[PDB]
């Protein structure tokens, strides 16, 4: 009994057509990244990556819905593809939610407690997901169909049980564990990286970061009379970069590493800084290289640096999941409440809200290569250089 | 070694699983639409179903086909998956040709030769079309390989280039370029030449008003109103009168005053009189009559007009299979012309020419997909039978 016209239909699939394609191009591109350099095959990234994948297969989910939007008369067998293709649906969506679980908590405690002390496990805990998942999908093979509106929707002997509410129950749990890992993990995150001797731990990293990337650039790229300002910056950013307390100290030593590591460092950083110097007045790129040499001799044996692009990245990612995400459950509530009365404007109501959740659903799975892109250099210097060497 | 950018090729390996689902639903849905549609099981529909097993064929290869894109080597095998499947693509290719050329023949003779001329007839003919692009694509098995710059495929091997045999091969893959071609070029030039001959109308015409008789004659089964069984015989008439003064094909050689012409000229002189008939009773309230009436007119129809002349149909199918020959003719272009011009071009080895090549095989690779996809799309845009057997079968 639809009522949207041909034009809104075909906007619709057209946006979805593109969202496809997007889509597949960009979980590709991660998936390939991940799997293709090494230092990117951190703990994060492979989640990541695992969630590229249950992305590709919603992709794959799409066309099937694009043919059940536009059916007059569902098929005969039409019902199994409900059962089967919305258990794939909520699988893949249960597994992300699972995957940015794991991926919080582990980012958690990467920081809240640098002091706790491995490969395959993560293999294991992708597993791990992917079962529990198709577990706790498992009841919709058997909880909704097609019966005697038409549509892929909870059966009567799925209502008439009690089983609708428990997998609503299980529905809005693995709704909240998102919510839960922005607005619980993900501020304690920004506690501790916002959280005060001389600097904060954020500052530490921008500081190396801005150190490093003047002298990098420099060393290999833009060359020019004077660079001396670059020389300055990285002494002020080595400067400040003292007053800060790197995670192994655990900010519980006062003096016994707070005089080694502020010696050795700023040691360092000032003779080479005063020998560059006096070449950029006047060989200032040698000194410049052999500085950088200490550097990692120093900033490898006492220090991730990349804690604060990250956790903000994934405030934004889990960010767009909730979003995309939440016109579904506060629909479905919202509709629930009032079920026979005024079944005439608000059946509008509820096809248009599962219109936008259809497209907020294909929306989150061709998003999260997009938000790389525009937020992590990383990402896109890795895009750029894989297919080299 | 790969000369353009990831998003790029990320970006066509995305459309190329559109494309995917696309063709294999499109000629899945032809060959069911065939199978069950009786009134749309013709030759040339036959002959189009093959295509489409061919072209569900070549998607199938698809998967293997992107990974060796993306130089992924996930097995050693790497060789043998070059001769089969290399084999594999280029027997589809050349089934679709003959198939083209067969039907686009039979179309020919019908059209062209009438006074001229089974089931088991067809199912022959595509046998045999598929037992000459096997042998034909043959040697692709054993002259394709990899083995030890700038270029990264499953390529001919030096077997093949220094014994000759490639050259052997690159004449048998032009011939069969050049068979369509012949076809769009010549048979139906000459079909479209005669289709559209006067001598009051023209024989499309004919078939036009016939067209539009027979369907307005199934509107009147159904139809509930005065008006409505009203319209379509108002239709009718026009369509009956403009259609008396045609030429028929089995009697294009004949006098206008023949006694076959008076039975023929007559014969509608007959149905335009029902039609009045039919149309009185409509006027005054008597559609189930109506009908009644209208069902004289199909056996009217029947015994002095059908007689006359098989398919009524020569010129939506002959428009139809000139866009797609055409299609594939355009898709299998940039493959020859560039294998022409870098074997002619003084330089191989440069980047620009690397460049240039990579650019070409990777349109190419796209078209290949393209060209397998895009006939059920053509149909649909075209015929509006098949698009209304498609839209039942999908539930639209
Ligand atoms: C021809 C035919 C097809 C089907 C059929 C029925 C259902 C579904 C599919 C096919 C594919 C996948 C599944 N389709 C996923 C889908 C539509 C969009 N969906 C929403 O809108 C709700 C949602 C979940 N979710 C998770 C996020 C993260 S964001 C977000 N929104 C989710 C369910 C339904 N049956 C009978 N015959
Ligand atoms: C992992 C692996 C895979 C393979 C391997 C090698 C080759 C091919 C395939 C797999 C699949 C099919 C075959 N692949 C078809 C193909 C690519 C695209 N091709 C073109 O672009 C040229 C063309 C023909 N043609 C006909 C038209 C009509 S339009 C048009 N274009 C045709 C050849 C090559 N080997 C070694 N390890
Ligand atoms: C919002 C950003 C837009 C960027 C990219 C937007 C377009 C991407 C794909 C287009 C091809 C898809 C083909 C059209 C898909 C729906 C076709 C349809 O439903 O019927 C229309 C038909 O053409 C009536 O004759
Ligand atoms: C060695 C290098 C040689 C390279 C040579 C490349 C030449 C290709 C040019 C083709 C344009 C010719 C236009 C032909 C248009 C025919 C369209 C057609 O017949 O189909 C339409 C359909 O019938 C509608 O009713
Ligand atoms: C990816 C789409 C899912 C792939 C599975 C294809 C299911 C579509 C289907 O119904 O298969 C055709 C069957 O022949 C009907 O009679
Ligand atoms: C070439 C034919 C292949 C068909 C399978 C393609 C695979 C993708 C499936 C669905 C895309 C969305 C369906 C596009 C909607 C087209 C239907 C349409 O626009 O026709 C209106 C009709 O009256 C309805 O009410
Ligand atoms: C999702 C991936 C691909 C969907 C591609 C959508 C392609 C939808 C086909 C639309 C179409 O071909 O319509 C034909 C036209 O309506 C006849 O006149
Ligand atoms: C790849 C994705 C393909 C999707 C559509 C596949 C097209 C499959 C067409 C099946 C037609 C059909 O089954 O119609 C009979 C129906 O069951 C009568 O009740």
């Amino acid at each position: 009994l639809q009522l949207f016209p041909a034009p809104l239909l075909a906007g619709v699939t057209a946006t979805c057509v593109a969202l496809f394609v997007v889509g597949i191009a960009g979980n590709l591109l991660t998936m390939l990244v991940v799997s293709r350099f090494r230092e990117l095959r951190t703990t994060t990234n492979l989640y990541l990556s695992s969630m590229a994948f249950s992305d590709l297969l919603i992709f794959l989910c799409m066309p099937l819905d694009l043919v059940r939007l536009w059916q007059y008369r569902p098929w005969n067998f039409g019902d199994l593809l409900c059962k089967l293709f919305q258990f794939v649906s909520e699988s893949c969506t249960y597994a992300k939610v699972l995957t940015i679980t794991a991926l919080s908590v582990e980012r958690y405690f990467a920081i809240c407690f640098p002091l706790r002390a491995t490969k395959g496990r993560v293999k294991l805990v992708i597993f791990v997901i992917w079962a529990v998942a198709f577990c706790s999908a498992g009841p919709i093979f058997v909880l909704v169909g097609v019966e005697h509106t038409n549509e892929c929707r909870p059966t009567e002997f799925a209502v008439r049980s009690g089983l609708l509410t428990v997998m609503v129950w299980v529905s809005s749990i693995f709704f909240f564990l998102p919510v839960f890992c922005l607005t619980v993990l993900y501020s304690l995150i920004g506690r501790k990286l916002w959280r005060r001797g001389g600097t904060t731990m954020a500052d530490l990293e921008d500081n190396w970061e801005t150190l490093n990337d003047n002298l990098k650039v420099i060393e290999k790229a833009d060359n020019a009379a004077q660079v001396k300002d670059a020389l300055t910056k990285m002494r002020a950013a080595a400067l400040d970069a003292q007053k800060a307390t790197p995670p192994k100290l655990e900010d519980k030593s006062p003096d016994s590493p707070e005089m080694k590591d502020f010696r050795h460092g700023f040691d360092i950083l000032v003779g080479q800084i005063d020998d560059a110097l006096k070449l950029a007045n006047e060989e200032a790129q040698a000194a410049a290289e052999q500085l950088k040499t200490t550097r990692n001799a120093y900033i490898q044996k006492y220090l991730d640096q990349n804690h604060k692009q990250t956790v903000k990245m994934l405030a934004v990612v889990v960010f767009a999941f909730i979003l995309c995400w939440l016109p579904f459950h506060v629909g479905r509530y919202l509709f629930s409440k009032s079920f026979e009365p005024g079944s005439l404007e608000i059946a509008q109501i509820s096809q248009y809200c599962n219109l936008v959740s259809f497209v907020l659903f294909y929306l989150s799975a061709a998003i999260n290569p997009i938000l790389y892109n525009i937020m992590s250099k990383k990402y896109r210097v890795a895009v750029f250089r894989l297919l080299g060497f």
